[PDB]
Protein backbone atom coordinates (compact mmCIF):
# COMPACT_ATOMS: atom_id res chain seq x y z
CA UNK A 1 0.00 0.00 0.00
CA UNK A 2 2.73 2.49 1.15
CA UNK A 3 5.25 0.42 -1.19
CA UNK A 4 6.55 3.06 -3.32
CA UNK A 5 9.38 1.39 -6.11
CA UNK A 6 12.58 3.51 -6.67
CA UNK A 7 15.59 3.14 -9.13
CA UNK A 8 18.96 4.17 -8.78
CA UNK A 9 19.66 8.09 -9.44
CA UNK A 10 20.62 7.47 -13.25
CA UNK A 11 18.08 4.99 -13.99
CA UNK A 12 15.18 7.68 -11.74
CA UNK A 13 16.32 10.77 -14.51
CA UNK A 14 17.21 8.73 -18.09
CA UNK A 15 13.67 7.13 -17.66
CA UNK A 16 11.66 9.71 -18.58
CA UNK A 17 13.67 10.45 -21.84
CA UNK A 18 12.35 8.94 -25.15
CA UNK A 19 16.32 7.51 -25.71
CA UNK A 20 16.54 5.68 -22.39
CA UNK A 21 18.25 1.85 -23.11
CA UNK A 22 16.43 -0.39 -20.37
CA UNK A 23 19.69 -2.13 -19.60
CA UNK A 24 21.33 -5.33 -20.31
CA UNK A 25 20.83 -6.72 -16.73
CA UNK A 26 16.82 -8.76 -17.44
CA UNK A 27 15.69 -9.10 -13.50
CA UNK A 28 15.48 -5.34 -13.39
CA UNK A 29 12.92 -5.08 -16.33
CA UNK A 30 9.90 -6.21 -14.57
CA UNK A 31 11.04 -3.47 -11.36
CA UNK A 32 11.38 -0.82 -14.63
CA UNK A 33 8.16 -1.28 -16.00
CA UNK A 34 6.19 -1.42 -12.36
CA UNK A 35 8.06 1.59 -12.35
CA UNK A 36 6.67 3.25 -14.99
CA UNK A 37 2.74 1.92 -14.09
CA UNK A 38 2.66 3.24 -10.77
CA UNK A 39 4.13 7.05 -12.25
CA UNK A 40 2.32 7.06 -14.95
CA UNK A 41 -1.31 5.26 -13.62
CA UNK A 42 -1.15 5.66 -10.01
CA UNK A 43 -0.01 3.00 -7.22
CA UNK A 44 -3.81 2.22 -6.91
CA UNK A 45 -4.62 1.02 -10.90
CA UNK A 46 -3.48 -2.70 -10.22
CA UNK A 47 -3.23 -4.87 -7.27
CA UNK A 48 0.24 -6.02 -6.85
CA UNK A 49 0.66 -9.20 -6.17
CA UNK A 50 -1.46 -9.60 -9.53
CA UNK A 51 0.20 -7.26 -11.41
CA UNK A 52 3.78 -9.41 -10.43
CA UNK A 53 2.23 -12.34 -11.67
CA UNK A 54 0.73 -11.31 -14.97
CA UNK A 55 4.29 -9.23 -15.60
CA UNK A 56 5.89 -12.89 -15.38
CA UNK A 57 3.25 -14.82 -17.10
CA UNK A 58 3.94 -12.34 -19.84
CA UNK A 59 7.66 -12.94 -19.67
CA UNK A 60 7.02 -16.94 -19.78
CA UNK A 61 5.51 -16.60 -22.93
CA UNK A 62 7.82 -14.75 -24.78
CA UNK A 63 10.51 -17.03 -26.77
CA UNK A 64 14.40 -16.81 -26.98
CA UNK A 65 14.65 -15.31 -30.56
CA UNK A 66 17.52 -12.35 -31.33
CA UNK A 67 15.04 -9.54 -31.98
CA UNK A 68 10.91 -10.50 -30.80
CA UNK A 69 11.72 -11.20 -27.70
CA UNK A 70 10.49 -9.88 -23.13
CA UNK A 71 13.49 -7.27 -23.77
CA UNK A 72 11.68 -5.91 -27.35
CA UNK A 73 8.22 -5.67 -25.37
CA UNK A 74 9.42 -3.96 -22.11
CA UNK A 75 11.70 -1.13 -24.45
CA UNK A 76 8.10 -1.06 -26.56
CA UNK A 77 6.29 -0.17 -23.12
CA UNK A 78 8.91 2.16 -22.26
CA UNK A 79 8.89 4.42 -25.29
CA UNK A 80 4.53 4.54 -24.68
CA UNK A 81 5.24 5.60 -21.01
CA UNK A 82 7.78 8.54 -22.34
CA UNK A 83 4.48 9.84 -24.96
CA UNK A 84 1.73 9.21 -22.43
CA UNK A 85 3.98 11.41 -19.43
CA UNK A 86 4.79 14.61 -21.94
CA UNK A 87 0.90 14.73 -23.10
CA UNK A 88 -0.56 13.93 -19.10
CA UNK A 89 -4.07 15.47 -20.06
CA UNK A 90 -5.15 14.14 -23.41
CA UNK A 91 -5.38 10.57 -22.27
CA UNK A 92 -8.57 8.95 -20.36
CA UNK A 93 -7.62 6.57 -16.60
CA UNK A 94 -8.53 3.71 -19.04
CA UNK A 95 -6.67 4.67 -21.98
CA UNK A 96 -3.22 4.97 -20.01
CA UNK A 97 -3.84 1.32 -18.12
CA UNK A 98 -4.74 -0.26 -21.09
CA UNK A 99 -1.46 0.83 -23.99
CA UNK A 100 1.18 -0.11 -21.51
CA UNK A 101 -0.58 -3.60 -20.85
CA UNK A 102 -0.65 -3.72 -25.04
CA UNK A 103 2.82 -2.83 -25.38
CA UNK A 104 4.23 -5.55 -23.05
CA UNK A 105 1.72 -8.22 -24.78
CA UNK A 106 1.85 -6.76 -28.10
CA UNK A 107 4.50 -9.69 -29.55
CA UNK A 108 3.57 -12.43 -26.79
CA UNK A 109 4.57 -15.92 -28.01
CA UNK A 110 6.43 -14.52 -31.43
CA UNK A 111 8.55 -17.27 -32.99
CA UNK A 112 10.84 -15.02 -35.52
CA UNK A 113 8.97 -14.78 -38.63
CA UNK A 114 6.71 -12.70 -40.75
CA UNK A 115 2.93 -13.71 -41.12
CA UNK A 116 4.60 -13.92 -44.74
CA UNK A 117 6.47 -16.96 -44.04
CA UNK A 118 3.42 -18.30 -41.77
CA UNK A 119 0.99 -18.25 -44.79
CA UNK A 120 3.49 -19.87 -47.56
CA UNK A 121 4.45 -22.93 -44.96
CA UNK A 122 0.68 -23.01 -44.19
CA UNK A 123 1.17 -22.99 -40.40
CA UNK A 124 -2.14 -23.81 -38.67
CA UNK A 125 -2.20 -19.86 -37.25
CA UNK A 126 -2.59 -19.11 -40.74
CA UNK A 127 -5.81 -21.29 -41.24
CA UNK A 128 -7.49 -19.91 -38.42
CA UNK A 129 -6.23 -16.30 -38.88
CA UNK A 130 -6.04 -15.06 -42.40
CA UNK A 131 -4.59 -11.52 -42.10
CA UNK A 132 -2.60 -9.51 -39.11
CA UNK A 133 -1.96 -13.46 -38.56
CA UNK A 134 0.97 -13.22 -35.16
CA UNK A 135 -1.18 -9.87 -34.17
CA UNK A 136 -4.53 -12.04 -33.90
CA UNK A 137 -2.73 -14.33 -32.30
CA UNK A 138 -0.77 -11.64 -29.71
CA UNK A 139 -4.30 -10.40 -28.34
CA UNK A 140 -5.55 -14.18 -28.06
CA UNK A 141 -2.24 -14.95 -26.06
CA UNK A 142 -2.79 -12.06 -23.94
CA UNK A 143 -6.60 -12.81 -22.90
CA UNK A 144 -5.43 -16.51 -21.78
CA UNK A 145 -2.93 -15.29 -19.62
CA UNK A 146 -5.66 -12.49 -18.39
CA UNK A 147 -8.08 -15.50 -17.53
CA UNK A 148 -5.30 -17.86 -15.38
CA UNK A 149 -6.35 -17.76 -12.15
CA UNK A 150 -4.77 -14.80 -9.96
CA UNK A 151 -3.82 -12.99 -13.23
CA UNK A 152 -6.63 -11.19 -13.81
CA UNK A 153 -5.12 -7.56 -13.33
CA UNK A 154 -8.71 -5.68 -14.56
CA UNK A 155 -10.38 -7.33 -11.57
CA UNK A 156 -11.55 -3.98 -9.77
CA UNK A 157 -13.24 -2.61 -13.25
CA UNK A 158 -16.53 -2.71 -13.70
CA UNK A 159 -17.96 -5.21 -16.74
CA UNK A 160 -18.09 -2.26 -19.17
CA UNK A 161 -14.74 -0.84 -18.36
CA UNK A 162 -13.50 -4.24 -18.88
CA UNK A 163 -15.02 -4.56 -22.56
CA UNK A 164 -13.68 -1.25 -23.03
CA UNK A 165 -10.22 -1.53 -22.03
CA UNK A 166 -10.15 -5.35 -23.68
CA UNK A 167 -10.91 -3.71 -27.06
CA UNK A 168 -8.30 -0.87 -26.18
CA UNK A 169 -5.65 -3.59 -26.27
CA UNK A 170 -7.06 -5.41 -29.14
CA UNK A 171 -7.27 -2.25 -31.35
CA UNK A 172 -3.63 -1.51 -30.39
CA UNK A 173 -2.01 -4.71 -30.70
CA UNK A 174 -3.92 -5.11 -34.19
CA UNK A 175 -2.37 -1.65 -35.11
CA UNK A 176 1.28 -3.46 -34.74
CA UNK A 177 0.74 -4.90 -38.25
CA UNK A 178 2.64 -2.60 -40.60
CA UNK A 179 0.86 -3.58 -43.54
CA UNK A 180 -1.60 -1.51 -41.71
CA UNK A 181 0.22 1.13 -40.78
CA UNK A 182 0.63 2.65 -44.24
CA UNK A 183 -3.71 3.47 -44.96
CA UNK A 184 -3.46 5.11 -41.11
CA UNK A 185 -1.20 7.62 -41.47
CA UNK A 186 -2.08 8.41 -44.88
CA UNK A 187 -5.72 8.89 -43.63
CA UNK A 188 -4.15 10.63 -40.33
CA UNK A 189 -2.00 13.12 -42.47
CA UNK A 190 -5.14 14.38 -44.67
CA UNK A 191 -7.47 14.72 -41.29
CA UNK A 192 -5.10 16.83 -39.80
CA UNK A 193 -4.13 19.04 -42.98
CA UNK A 194 -8.29 19.73 -43.80
CA UNK A 195 -8.69 20.16 -40.09
CA UNK A 196 -11.31 17.47 -39.51
CA UNK A 197 -9.06 15.42 -37.25
CA UNK A 198 -11.34 15.60 -33.80
CA UNK A 199 -10.08 13.56 -30.66
CA UNK A 200 -13.65 13.21 -29.36
CA UNK A 201 -14.44 11.10 -32.81
CA UNK A 202 -13.76 7.72 -31.22
CA UNK A 203 -12.62 6.37 -34.97
CA UNK A 204 -10.25 9.19 -34.85
CA UNK A 205 -8.51 8.35 -31.48
CA UNK A 206 -8.29 4.81 -32.61
CA UNK A 207 -6.06 6.19 -35.68
CA UNK A 208 -4.33 8.17 -33.33
CA UNK A 209 -3.67 5.59 -30.80
CA UNK A 210 -2.74 3.30 -33.95
CA UNK A 211 -0.05 5.40 -34.81
CA UNK A 212 1.59 5.52 -31.00
CA UNK A 213 1.69 1.66 -31.57
CA UNK A 214 3.66 2.07 -34.81
CA UNK A 215 6.08 4.54 -33.41
CA UNK A 216 6.72 2.55 -29.98
CA UNK A 217 7.15 -0.21 -32.12
CA UNK A 218 9.67 1.25 -34.26
CA UNK A 219 11.83 3.60 -31.46
CA UNK A 220 14.70 1.34 -32.22
CA UNK A 221 15.67 4.03 -34.55
CA UNK A 222 15.47 6.59 -31.96
CA UNK A 223 18.17 5.73 -29.92
CA UNK A 224 21.80 6.60 -29.15
CA UNK A 225 23.69 5.40 -32.73
CA UNK A 226 25.29 1.99 -31.28
CA UNK A 227 22.40 1.21 -29.39
CA UNK A 228 20.28 1.32 -33.01
CA UNK A 229 23.31 -0.57 -35.20
CA UNK A 230 23.35 -3.08 -32.48
CA UNK A 231 19.56 -3.81 -32.43
CA UNK A 232 19.83 -3.97 -36.43
CA UNK A 233 22.06 -7.10 -35.78
CA UNK A 234 19.51 -8.71 -33.74
CA UNK A 235 16.80 -7.54 -36.53
CA UNK A 236 18.43 -9.00 -39.62
CA UNK A 237 19.77 -12.62 -37.60
CA UNK A 238 15.64 -12.98 -37.50
CA UNK A 239 15.34 -11.60 -41.21
CA UNK A 240 17.97 -13.97 -42.71
CA UNK A 241 16.85 -16.92 -41.07
CA UNK A 242 13.68 -16.59 -41.97
CA UNK A 243 15.52 -16.19 -45.68
CA UNK A 244 17.15 -19.68 -45.22
CA UNK A 245 13.64 -21.19 -44.08
CA UNK A 246 12.06 -19.49 -47.65
CA UNK A 247 14.61 -21.24 -49.69
CA UNK A 248 14.36 -24.60 -47.82
CA UNK A 249 10.77 -24.69 -49.84
CA UNK A 250 12.04 -23.44 -52.45
CA UNK A 251 11.24 -19.92 -52.58
CA UNK A 252 13.37 -16.91 -53.48
CA UNK A 253 13.71 -14.73 -50.33
CA UNK A 254 12.89 -10.65 -50.99
CA UNK A 255 16.49 -9.04 -50.51
CA UNK A 256 15.40 -8.08 -46.72
CA UNK A 257 15.77 -11.74 -45.63
CA UNK A 258 18.68 -12.78 -48.11
CA UNK A 259 22.23 -12.90 -46.38
CA UNK A 260 23.31 -12.54 -49.35
CA UNK A 261 22.59 -9.01 -49.74
CA UNK A 262 24.73 -7.81 -46.53
CA UNK A 263 26.61 -5.39 -48.34
CA UNK A 264 23.45 -3.81 -48.89
CA UNK A 265 22.52 -3.01 -45.17
CA UNK A 266 22.83 0.40 -45.38
CA UNK A 267 20.84 1.37 -48.57
CA UNK A 268 17.80 -0.86 -46.87
CA UNK A 269 18.03 1.13 -43.75
CA UNK A 270 17.76 4.00 -45.77
CA UNK A 271 15.03 2.96 -47.87
CA UNK A 272 13.19 2.00 -44.12
CA UNK A 273 13.76 5.73 -42.68
CA UNK A 274 12.62 7.45 -45.46
CA UNK A 275 9.24 4.71 -46.49
CA UNK A 276 8.24 3.83 -42.62
CA UNK A 277 10.07 5.52 -40.04
CA UNK A 278 10.34 9.91 -40.74
CA UNK A 279 6.83 9.49 -42.34
CA UNK A 280 5.65 7.80 -39.02
CA UNK A 281 7.71 10.41 -36.30
CA UNK A 282 6.77 13.34 -38.47
CA UNK A 283 3.22 12.64 -38.82
CA UNK A 284 2.79 12.14 -34.93
CA UNK A 285 4.99 15.12 -34.23
CA UNK A 286 2.35 17.28 -36.11
CA UNK A 287 -0.88 15.77 -34.36
CA UNK A 288 1.10 14.91 -30.61
CA UNK A 289 3.78 18.02 -30.35
CA UNK A 290 6.30 17.38 -27.59
CA UNK A 291 6.88 13.75 -29.33
CA UNK A 292 8.99 15.68 -31.39
CA UNK A 293 12.59 14.34 -29.83
CA UNK A 294 11.47 11.18 -31.84
CA UNK A 295 11.06 12.77 -35.08
CA UNK A 296 15.38 14.71 -34.23
CA UNK A 297 16.82 11.07 -32.82
CA UNK A 298 15.30 9.18 -36.07
CA UNK A 299 16.68 11.88 -38.27
CA UNK A 300 20.24 12.09 -36.93
CA UNK A 301 20.31 7.90 -37.06
CA UNK A 302 19.92 8.41 -40.94
CA UNK A 303 22.20 10.40 -40.94
CA UNK A 304 24.47 8.28 -39.49
CA UNK A 305 23.29 5.69 -42.14
CA UNK A 306 24.22 7.46 -44.58
CA UNK A 307 28.05 8.48 -42.78
CA UNK A 308 28.46 4.42 -43.52
CA UNK A 309 27.66 4.08 -46.88
CA UNK A 310 30.57 7.09 -47.54
CA UNK A 311 33.17 4.55 -45.60
CA UNK A 312 33.19 7.62 -42.77
CA UNK A 313 32.27 4.62 -40.46
C1 LIG B 1 13.35 -2.19 -46.95
N1 LIG B 1 14.56 -2.88 -46.56
N2 LIG B 1 15.47 -3.48 -47.41
C2 LIG B 1 16.46 -3.98 -46.62
N3 LIG B 1 17.60 -4.68 -47.08
C3 LIG B 1 17.66 -5.04 -48.47
C4 LIG B 1 19.07 -5.43 -48.77
C5 LIG B 1 19.76 -5.49 -47.45
C6 LIG B 1 18.89 -4.74 -46.49
N4 LIG B 1 16.19 -3.72 -45.31
C7 LIG B 1 15.02 -3.06 -45.28
C8 LIG B 1 14.35 -2.59 -44.01
C9 LIG B 1 14.71 -3.60 -42.94
C10 LIG B 1 13.99 -3.26 -41.65
N5 LIG B 1 12.67 -3.61 -41.35
C11 LIG B 1 12.36 -3.15 -40.09
C12 LIG B 1 11.11 -3.25 -39.26
C13 LIG B 1 11.11 -2.66 -37.99
C14 LIG B 1 12.33 -1.96 -37.49
C15 LIG B 1 12.35 -1.34 -36.21
C16 LIG B 1 13.51 -0.69 -35.74
C17 LIG B 1 14.68 -0.64 -36.56
C18 LIG B 1 14.67 -1.22 -37.83
C19 LIG B 1 13.50 -1.88 -38.29
N6 LIG B 1 13.51 -2.49 -39.62
N7 LIG B 1 14.52 -2.57 -40.58
MG1 LIG C 1 4.76 -7.74 -33.93
ZN1 LIG D 1 7.02 -5.47 -31.97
Amino acid sequence: GLMQFTLPVRLCKEIELFHFDIGPFENMWPGIFVYMVHRSCGTSCFELEKLCRFIMSVKKNYRRVPYHNWKHAVTVAHCMYAILQNNHTLFTDLERKGLLIACLCHDLDHRGFSNSYLQKFDHPLAALYSTSTMEQHHFSQTVSILQLEGHNIFSTLSSSEYEQVLEIIRKAIIATDLALYFGNRKQLEEMYQTGSLNLNNQSHRDRVIGLMMTACDLCSVTKLWPVTKLTANDIYAEFWAEGDEMKKLGIQPIPMMDRDKKDEVPQGQLGFYNAVAIPCYTTLTQILPPTEPLLKACRDNLSQWEKVIRGEE
